[PDB]
């Protein structure tokens, strides 16, 4: 079996995407956020305390006659941005672009945070980190992809996001014509529960490729690109009047800029994310200082090549036994 579902920006930065999921008997049809970085599918739900609701499409498991209670399960989970979420745990039938998962673990918000509830256009997340990094308990439960794997042609999954625009995510198979030239596949190591891999190095704008090993994982549910301070400082000192702020939260940059693009390396290739990439907008409304794509993550513990990075190339998440990323231009 294939699937193939178009994921489209939730706004005009490219803040996160959401792709339509279809839930239960008959289809309960939520837009979820893929989220390469975690390992849960949660959904805004009829058991969602009522004030934490604002506009979200919700999935009422009691109209679902495919629903089941997982008894006793329970689900709590905290991100990188300190966004939370927990609840109970139903299974029902889940399908993502043609291709459907039985007995999926549905994990049915009670509480959510204010950045949740504050986005009107996520109605919840479809995990595709390692299961390993799930968090029902007392009995842990498996992903989406890792209850399809067995029945995809190919046991993986691409991710093909777009700048400014529709994307798409393909289960079960590589679509050739989707990129140029040939997929670089690298090493992932699973220890963390992530799609944890080594870049090369980088490039900024026309600059010459400084070779240097970058830890990081490609994580669709982050937006930015996070690398180290080094890496962030050489970048942001080759435009004009870019700064860290520390009220701000990271660096900032003229409007008036004009950005470099830079590259970063998967083995002996070369990505390139233009400068337009970089460009976040206003700090706040009507603003002449804009908000940069690429920030240190000297505060995070790990480096992410988030949304900016991975919206710059095909990228193949290959759940072979042995785990590997593939990254191609496009």
């Amino acid at each position: 079996s294939t699937g193939s579902a178009t994921t489209t920006p939730i706004d005009s930065l490219d803040d996160a995407y959401i792709t339509p999921v279809q839930i239960g008997t008959p289809a309960q049809t939520l837009n979820l956020d893929f989220d390469t970085g975690s390992s849960d599918l949660w959904v805004f739900s009829s058991e969602t305390t009522a004030s934490e609701v604002d506009g979200q499409t919700i999935y009422t498991p009691s109209k679902s006659t495919t629903a089941k209670l997982l008894s006793g399960a329970t689900w709590s989970i905290s991100y990188g941005d300190g966004s939370s979420s927990s609840g109970d745990v139903y299974t029902d039938t889940v399908s993502v672009g043609g291709l459907t998962v039985t007995g999926q673990a549905v994990e049915s918000a009670k509480k959510v945070s204010s950045s949740f509830t504050e986005d009107s256009t996520i109605d919840g997340l479809l995990g595709l980190a390692f299961s390993t990094l799930n968090t029902v308990s007392p009995t842990q439960q498996k992903t989406f992809f890792d209850n399809a794997k067995a029945s995809l042609d190919s046991p993986v999954f691409t991710a093909d996001l777009g700048y400014h625009a529709p994307g798409t995510y393909n289960f079960g198979f590589i679509d050739t014509t989707a990129y140029t030239g040939s997929i670089t596949y690298t090493a992932v190591s699973t220890k963390q529960g992530f799609w944890e891999w080594t870049s090369t190095g980088y490039a900024v704008g026309s600059g010459t490729f400084k070779s240097t090993s970058i830890d990081g994982i490609a994580d669709t549910g982050t937006t930015l690109l996070y690398l180290p301070a080094t890496v962030v400082s050489a970048y942001w000192a080759q435009v004009s009047g870019a700064k860290s702020s520390s009220s701000v939260g990271g660096y900032v940059f003229p409007c008036s800029a004009t950005l470099p693009s830079f590259t970063f390396g998967v083995g002996s290739a070369r990505i390139v994310i233009p400068g337009d990439y970089i460009d976040f907008g206003p700090i706040s409304t009507g603003s002449s200082s804009c908000f940069g794509g690429i920030q240190s993550s000297a505060g995070i513990g790990i480096n992410i090549f988030g949304d900016v990075a991975l919206k710059a190339a095909f990228v193949v998440f290959n759940g072979a036994t042995t785990p590997t990323l593939g990254f191609a231009s496009k």
